[PDB]
């Protein structure tokens, strides 16, 4: 035991070199890479992502690949979310997700549930080779040329916590409560 009855032992290539990254989106509606460009192997990033309300029926995982603040101007890989418990909007705000990657170029990605434990797991690969240099090339200068674009997102995020710190002059108004007598019995 221990020593695999079936061990996987076959020929195969990587591109080396990540085309681009990836990684979920937070609080605020800002994107979070884990996994960056020119990095494949040896690397495991694993991250939680804690937003305001996910109200999710255990944890979402919404895989786009690329980089920006903005989750627009990404472009989509997958999808995969766990439901096993009822959705609930406190209880799991946390999606943990952890990225294991084989390597043999295999992205397993694991999501579990702090709920309970519900483990989800995706074979997550660019195994079949149909990526021209000219996408992440394009991508690569283009994503961080329009963080320009992704600084105004930024503002209203850092906004959140400027507006904060707007104090608030009364709690409540007091409502005119009448009190009056008409007999009537």
């Amino acid at each position: 035991h221990m020593g695999d009855k079936s061990e996987n032992v076959q020929d195969l290539l990587l591109l080396d070199v990540a085309p681009l990254s990836l990684g979920l989106e937070t609080a605020g509606g800002v994107m979070t890479a884990l996994i960056k460009r020119n990095s494949t192997i040896p690397t495991k990033q694993t991250q939680i992502f804690t937003t305001y309300s996910d109200n999710q029926p255990g944890v979402l995982i919404q895989v786009y690949e690329g980089e920006r603040a903005m989750t627009k101007d990404n472009n989509l890989l997958g999808r995969f979310e766990l439901s096993g418990i009822p959705p609930a909007p406190r209880g799991v705000p946390q999606i943990e997700v952890t990225f294991d990657i084989d390597a043999n170029g295999i992205l397993n990605v694991t999501a579990t549930d702090k709920s309970t434990g519900k483990a989800n797991k995706i074979t997550i690969t660019n195994d079949k080779g149909r990526l021209s240099k000219e996408e992440i090339e394009r991508m690569v200068q283009e994503a961080e040329k329009y963080k320009a674009e992704d600084e105004v997102q930024r503002e209203r995020v850092s906004a959140k916590n400027a507006y904060e710190s707007y104090a608030f002059n009364m709690k409540s108004a007091v409502e005119d409560e009448g009190l009056k007598g008409k007999i009537s019995e």
